């Protein structure tokens, strides 16, 4: 068949730590000798304050423990990364695999290890939005889990969570520190990138649907709509400009021969199902998950 | 929001391992000092072959490895449960959690720890539907796969994966070795049961759609329908009778409080979407799933 496939969390769990500072609990990851957290687990700040209450922070409120190995970590160094914090600790990780910061461009997936108190509690899948959000689930305590990937024996860690907004939107930043979108870690009303759909995941789900129910639907579009044609549709009706990766072709054009439907048909369905939209997650199947 | 949930694969991933049988390779998973794997490794066997197969089944034949912990089990006895076997081995797991096996109804769900040669590729969300079968995702040498759920501390292993039927669907049995629904351990054409809706799950996918993507949808019915004559209508519609089970009444009428919409509406929009969905995309799906059920939308 073809399912949403999320990585196994095994080797997050692992190096999921707890990070409690002065009655601020979080979560944080623990690779070699360094434990990554959000910086807000100090206190509530705003703009340029962070540097200087960083420095002042005291290594010994760091209560840091990770629940897999039952060892509780000491601080030796605290050093603010972005809007991340670097937390030294005397014991390298011994569960540390390979792995990578990489950054993701919207319009990809990812697995979220949703974890509170160190501990992985639950897992499941995003993708990050041309408004540089996340549509995932989080209560209090949840900052630190991390969204990653997979790649054999490599780690790919993509997002550590900071933020909830008020229509069930997240915000986070990559390892680096540096945060998705325009978005940052204080509580007060932050503008958001106006909505628009990542328009090859759109045709990925709807090969997924053709390729899985049986008979093709009678609401695919009988007509077929050139790719110039739906693009300036596409300009005035919130949909990103076709393709949003040229890489994506080769899955779209083998997921059109597969299904014997044209790209063509695809989008001109798109554009008809408009009264039906007038978010809601449809772009969720990336076209390398389907054709894989 | 409210997601589709998986249980953290990791307890699963250390358990993992790999069988091979003269050319047969699959999974399996090593609790204790006991190796589970299905009993098509040893070969293809049909009806009640598989008693004197396996009891000539030499115990050197078998490799048994597990890479996430480097070792390579021995196998000291053989003895087949149902459709799986138990392969004994000299190491006990110390990585072995509290667990128990737990057999599932049709219409819950469960995490799929997707494995290949002993190690877990792949992790998904299946639900049991009422033909006995899961909707699933897998290749040559999944076999062994397991279906899991977690509360908190204990594995709860409930699946264990054997066939892929040409329509995208998928069997295997429990962990006490016993298939879900009439189907076998056999390369021959099965006779499947009408595919029903099990319709606590859908009835939770229109509620998951008022909760988090649109409170009033323009397909949202606006008169209701008694259960009573929805019940009427579900016999002639491939519609299980509703409520599935009654226990999840609870969820159910929670879900319907906190989206102030009776249940008797969703039941009417159940009925109307047959003929009126026109293509809607409802729960991010652009037909009726099972995958969301009462409990994971209301507890989330
Ligand atoms: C971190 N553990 C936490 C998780 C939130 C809690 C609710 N759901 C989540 O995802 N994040 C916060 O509490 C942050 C803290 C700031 C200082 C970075 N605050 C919020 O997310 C805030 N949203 S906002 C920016 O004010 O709209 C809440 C607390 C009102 C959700
Ligand atoms: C076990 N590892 C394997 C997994 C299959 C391969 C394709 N996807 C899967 O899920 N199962 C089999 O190969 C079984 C073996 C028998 C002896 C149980 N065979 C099949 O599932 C068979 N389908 S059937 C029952 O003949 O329609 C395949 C191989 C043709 C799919």
């Amino acid at each position: 068949g073809i399912k949403i496939l999320l990585h196994p969390s095994g080797v997050v769990e692992r190096c999921m730590v707890s990070v409690v500072y002065n009655g601020s609990a979080l979560n944080g990851i623990w690779l070699k000798n360094v434990v990554y957290c959000p910086r807000h687990v100090i206190g509530k700040f705003r703009g340029d304050q962070w540097t200087h209450m960083v420095s002042i922070a005291d290594c010994r409120d760091f209560i840091v423990k990770c629940p897999i190995q039952g060892i509780q970590l000491n601080v030796q160094s605290v050093k603010m990364v972005g809007a991340l914090l670097q937390l030294t600790v005397h014991t390298n990780n011994t569960a540390t695999p390979d792995y990578k910061f990489e950054r993701l461009q919207p319009g990809s997936s990812m697995t979220i290890a949703c974890a509170y108190d160190g501990i992985v509690r639950h897992v499941y899948h995003v993708v990050l939005q041309l408004n540089n959000l996340i549509y995932a689930s989080f209560l209090n305590g949840a900052c630190g889990s991390v969204g990653y990937t997979l790649k054999g024996k490599t780690l790919y860690l993509h997002y550590m969570h900071h933020i909830e907004f008020n229509n069930k939107t997240h915000s986070g930043t990559d390892l680096e520190g540096n945060f998705y979108g325009p978005y940052v870690d204080e509580e007060v009303i932050q503008q958001q990138t106006a909505f628009q759909y990542y328009t090859d995941n759109v045709v990925a789900q709807l090969y997924a649907h053709l390729l899985t129910v049986d008979a093709r639907p009678k609401w695919l579009a009988q007509s077929q709509i050139s790719i110039e044609d739906f693009n300036s549709w596409a300009a005035n009706n919130s949909f990103a400009n076709f393709p949003c990766e040229q890489t994506n072709m080769s899955y779209i054009m083998g997921l059109s021969q597969t299904a014997r439907v044209p790209v063509e048909r695809i989008l001109n369905t798109i554009i008809q199902l408009t009264t039906n939209r007038d978010y809601d997650f449809e772009c969720d199947w990336t076209p390398e998950m389907v054709y894989n």
